[PDB]
């Protein structure tokens, strides 16, 4: 009886085109805020943040006011899209093909004209995603909101603190906070300035998944590449082991190339770590080739340079703690035995060259172990957020 | 004649904005429920549940009432979207870019004003998908529904049991049940509380497909890694077999990484099982390198430590039940034979070192077999739902 | 002059809400049918059938009637969506995010009120896709259609034979037929029953593509695995060949896992055939390891069990049709020759062990050939539709 | 002043439902055509042609006529969708989920009532894509257009030549032409026939990309498979080379399987060429196994059949142009030398068997070279359009 | 009070169909421009440029004028889509399924009738993407804009400089500039010409990511292929190394084939560089086979041609700076020693053939190093933009 009469009196002469203020010269105050429910996806390749957000706009409408004594029990009214004036607040850095992803809902309005409008939405926004320190990265994704066509002389956009009380954690991102800032900017379109309200979502990557799928797999494969330095040369499988580990390393390099944006603003930390690992395994194949040359050295070839027999077989070999008819028979058997003696001297030279290969294996075992550890530790702990990651996520 | 007259009388002065109650101060009771027809997809990567649902809302409309004696044969009427008041019940945790995925249909209304509204829909909802016990997991996906803009003082949302009579089974998920609960919650938006009705779909993963594509393939590949301990060392193919099985293991690790969400709330069971398997095969490559060092040991190198000739060649080798001119000719032939004797002693030392490699193969064959069985059995039967899975799905 | 006057008289007092019958108590008869133009896609992973369909609804409208003598040349009229009453027939098992995929078009209406409505559409429907016999499978995909909100007391849905005259064949599916059936069902929503009309599309998979991409590639790779039994052991490439063929077999297992739905209602025929093939190649690697143990057997190790020298070197080797100073010189040369004699006896034992490996190769060549043929033939001809496939598609 | 007055007079009593003809009994002539701007994509897997098209419809409207002397400067008027009658011409073989992909724009109308309507659009259409001769294929994709609900007694659809003046070439398809044909067909829906206008886009695949990504890579890999016949047997890498080239061949077979539709209307040319190449490399692995059996033949085994020592070591080896105490010492040394002599005869037999392997390598080098060339040339030049391709694209 | 009165007076008799000019014979001037905010994506495979753009249209409306003295404080008004006349400016080369991707917003209008309309949008446009010089390419993507249905006699489209003040850099593309040009063209549709305004976005690819993911990985793999020329032949791993590096090269060839459009307008620079690298590694496998033939040459086979013993073992070997009863015993031992002597001469011939293989390794090491460097440098520095790339991006 009363709800029917109010809806009829409130729409008399109403115009959703008119900005709802008593004095046309003043700007209309609009308080903007939002509630962050869920971070659905951070698309590092497309540089897009997907979020589930309820936006919160509130203002006063001069013409949507009634006396609750004259409409008993009628304290709030509701209006759908197009039936009352709303602020046309849009996400400026939308990455949605439709641009505006807001699902339109009612505007709630109480008897003093106070209007509340909380349209839900799944929003996609453009966010520079800084992959310099990935997977130990912190991202600061901006969500810029402002009236599209109402400047500051017409619409006084004000900011209120973001709501995270109903926020649902994500398993890949720890929300650090959603600080906001109201700015007043000029655009070359217009002489009037246009206020906006930007919310910056500070979200920290959780690193357990990436530790177990990217960082830890790489360390063990790096350790496998050092088993080439422990394989005997006579096994015949050093290059197979080494080059196969190297082919195992490209699957990870393509996994990173597939998830990282194709940008030149910097080189990700993961890229520097995988590139260094692949250069340490790629250099262990180069060293393996040199080792095999020493092991398979032709004894009747060039003698061992004196610099080599001291640098390897003395210094490094100490540091590593390795260490008438009867005369014709005589002539003929002497040839057989002398042939054996020549084979022993050639064999001794071969064993001497083989021992050099063993020393080079041990040296480059130690050398590549130090390179792996320092590069692994140095690259990973160069990230500002590495210590925080191992404390919280491990 | 009568259907035409009723549709004309029923819309006189009607307003789809007005909540349809006789006394404005009372809230309107709305019974919400749903019918689960089909679970279309559980997206574990995007944390999204897709379902085919008919929602069921029912209420009374004070103004949609007629006397069937005055409209003979006219017992029900129908109204499309926007022509009569409806409750704006929305899925709160929608994951649809449009947010609201409901296909709007008629509202059926009989002569006493009882309104029935059953819009079908394909819904996408946000569901925390707990992959801790995957593939023997049970999921509890919530579907939260409530009026967006009508609080409890206006809309008394009530719950009714979910319908599963027309439910069509899925081959990957056994519906355990769809219990629902009506809750009354406060939000920082509003001083009035807002009732909602949540339905939790309890669905058990069926594990035959994952047994045959993830778990069983892994067991056999684990068994293949133990064939390296049975390959003779002289074959020249131990590292090839071992490292190739290890490269066969990464295809599965990338298959899991591709279907699992990138989260740090826990490590899936499948991840722990594949990671342990890859550490058992990766450790069989380390042990294989040690075996080859023993087999290819230089006889003129360091002698065998006394601890090694007892631990392996006595204890473990028993447990495993393995086990003037004529003088110049004399001098020259004595060298040939003594050279042969030195070769036999060197060969005996080599065979002794080769026998150690064989014992180490058998020990690590048994040791890695126990590790594989205990890790396989221990990790799999640590799942609460493993026994149920093998009973129902196998 | 007359078309303008008819469109004006026909809309006087018309209501698209009113069901178009003269007697409100009777149900309106609606004949439903469809024309199948093209099967666009059978999505076995998502269990979705895509089809290009024109639906065919026809009924009578009491108020859309004129005398063609009074409107010369005006024999048919046309009305767009929302301007005249239509039946709200929907696909019940729609898999489209919008649910209703029908493109709305005109309703044609002649002078006696007969209405024809043929909206085209690309439809996606939920279809249980039975992959038990894939790729020799026949599918029976249902398309359930009925009025959403009009029960049987209001809408007498009747069925007419499906049109396939304009059907365009697909290269993967031979349409067997589109039988339909009208059913009358009750739902827990409603006390009134709701008729529906279901069309079952019986479509046979054409198997040439899958013969050439799945079945034939697998047979040849199975034959390659038997070449390991023909490779000499001294080549050093048996495990490389065997395990490489095994790695070639996983690419196919992942191709099947990617196109098959992740369901536990059964194991596909292709899964049983590839799993058996991979178990025959995986068992040829196990047997290869045993062969290499025989070939590389240490002659100074355990002697050959008497059961082995009869089972292999007699039975199977027949079946397969294989088959003062002068005394010091004397002492020293006798050692050299006796050392040679011991080497010959050790070599004879080695050749004896090598011959056992050759016999085992031939036995397991024959044994695995029979297993491959019987498993290949047995699994493939266990399909009811295998004989039909080779007759029609090959 | 005049544009305002014309828009007001022209809509008086106008009805967009009425077909715009003076005599209702006559059909309305509509000239249909189109402008082909760009071929966006030919989807061979989904059998869908995407094109950027402007459609061109023109007709006369009896009621949209004015005297330009009475509306000075007003020579054309414009009307948006729904405000004037339009022909409901649709693409019949649309593959778009919405079915109708036309972007609606104004209808231009001059003073004699002539209406021009050029809606742009991105269209997806169903096109049988004949992959028999891929990548040297020519496709004839039909675009069928006709009024959905207006038959020939109401709408006289006429055809005009297609415009390609603003056509923008594509790098994969050379437009050969867009011939059109107007047809008059009957459908089982209706007793009246329905004219349509079909345009067939004849487009020739440009083959440079596919020459460099499919055909040329395959030829070189085929040539690599012949290097197995040049590898010495003592290298120990024949199977590794051969089987690795075979694994290199499957990456291409899966690339083709991924881009080709899963159809059984024929076997593509590329499929026959890759299948023959893989059977020539797969047969070079079989022959390699036979070669290794000859090379590793046990000298104490079965003698060489006389047919083998003539067919290979005579004929083919000519064609290929290959080619008291002193008596105890005597007894003992005679054994040593006779043992050497037996080793030489066994070695001579081994070298004889090794020479057979070399001849078989050279024969099968020549034989597989001829097979590769004839199969490569024969399969490729069996395409009708191969000569055109190498002339235009190379 | 005044905003309400202006919105009411301004819509009296207004028609959004009427072009807003005082004199109908004159064309309406419209200034078109745009603001480039962000380049979202350059799709080289689909030939589509995605951009975030605000379009800027401005014109005068004769009927939207008021005296601000009569409406105090009312200086601007706003109108939504369909309520006032707008120019129907469309992107001509749109690649969006909807064609028009513009998000409609208000038109701002001040008291002298000046209208400003800045609809945002995410636009997809067809752009010929010239991949000839990829990854050192510069692209010139056109965005053609014009009124769809208003020709030059009605709509005088004028151009204004593009705004890039709010442009946000992209990590893959450096915006070089957005020059625009206004053109007046004729179309076969129409006798009247139709102005358009085209903006060409000149964007330079940033090459760090592609240097590290495509170019640098390829160089090192090319260097690895040269390690085959340093591996000793006795290692038994030359083909394994060589062919494995060749299989490592196909992963890159498929990565390029996946991101490049399938076009025959040219061969990309990356394609020529990878194809040359794969032909240098593929030719190092051919040369490796020849080397192994020399190393494994049968000493009892054909002698070394005199041309070979000079070209390799003299010239190239200097350039490279490589370098009664007692008579029976006598007869028997003479055989043993003469057998040894024959083995030494055969061994000397073998070592001579082995030395040739070593020289060929060193020659082809140097030769392939020069080929790699010249092909690497020559192909890369043939790009006009290579020097700019290394200066700016490295
Ligand atoms: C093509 C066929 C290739 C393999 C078979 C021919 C090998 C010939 C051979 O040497 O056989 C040997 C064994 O052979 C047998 O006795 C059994 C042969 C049949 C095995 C079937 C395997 C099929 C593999 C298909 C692969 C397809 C892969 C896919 C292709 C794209 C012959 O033995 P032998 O040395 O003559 O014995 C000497 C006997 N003596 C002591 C009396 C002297
Ligand atoms: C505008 O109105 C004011 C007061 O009503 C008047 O003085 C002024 O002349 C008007 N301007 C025009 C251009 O008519
Ligand atoms: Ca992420
Ligand atoms: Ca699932
Ligand atoms: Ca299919
Ligand atoms: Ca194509
Ligand atoms: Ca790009």
């Amino acid at each position: 009886e009363f709800q029917r009469k109010l809806y009829k009196e409130l729409v008399k002469n109403y115009n959703p085109l008119e900005r709802p203020v008593a004095n046309d010269s003043q700007p209309l105050t609009v308080y903007f805020s939002l509630s962050l429910l869920q971070i659905m996806d951070v698309d590092e390749k497309n540089q897009v943040l997907t979020t589930n957000i309820w936006l919160q706009m509130s203002w006063t409408d001069h013409y949507l006011q009634w006396n609750v004594s004259e409409y008993p029990g009628v304290k709030t009214v509701r209006f759908p899209d197009g039936q009352i004036w709303k602020p046309d607040i849009l996400l400026y850095n939308s990455a949605d093909e439709r641009f505006d992803a807001t699902f339109h809902t009612n505007v709630l309005v109480n008897s003093s004209g106070h209007c509340q409008y909380l349209p839900p939405g799944i929003f996609k926004s453009s966010c520079y995603i800084d992959v310099r320190w990935f997977p130990f990265d912190v991202q600061h994704c901006k969500l810029k909101f402002g009236s599209w066509s109402y400047g500051g002389w017409s619409l006084d956009l004000q900011m209120q603190e973001a709501d995270i009380s109903g926020y649902i954690p994500n398993g890949e991102w720890d929300l650090v906070g959603i600080p906001g800032k109201r700015s007043e900017r000029f655009y070359e379109c217009c002489k009037e300035p246009y206020p906006d309200v930007t919310f910056t979502v500070t979200m920290r990557r959780r690193t357990l998944y990436y530790g177990l799928n990217l960082l830890i797999p790489c360390v063990l494969i790096s350790a496998l590449a050092l088993l080439v330095f422990l394989l005997p040369a006579d096994s015949g499988e050093k290059i197979s082991l080494g080059i196969t580990v190297l082919l195992s390393l490209t699957v990870f390099m393509l996994l990173v190339a597939e998830i990282m944006p194709a940008t030149s603003d910097s080189v990700p930390l993961i890229a520097q770590y995988f590139a260094s690992t692949m250069i340490i395994v790629g250099l262990s194949v180069v060293v393996t080739v040199i080792v095999l040359q020493y092991h398979h050295h032709d004894p009747d070839g060039g003698k061992m340079p004196k610099w080599t027999r001291v640098i390897l077989l003395n210094w490094c070999a100490w540091f590593l703690r390795m260490k008438p008819d009867l005369a014709k028979i005589l002539e003929e058997v002497r040839y057989i035995a002398n042939r054996f003696r020549c084979q022993d001297e050639s064999e001794a030279v071969c064993s001497e060259w083989k021992f050099a290969a063993c020393v080079v294996d041990r040296l480059c075992l130690m050398a590549f172990s130090v390179f792996t550890i320092i590069c692994t530790i140095g690259i990973l702990m160069s990230a500002p957020n590495f210590v925080e990651a191992v404390s919280k996520d491990f």
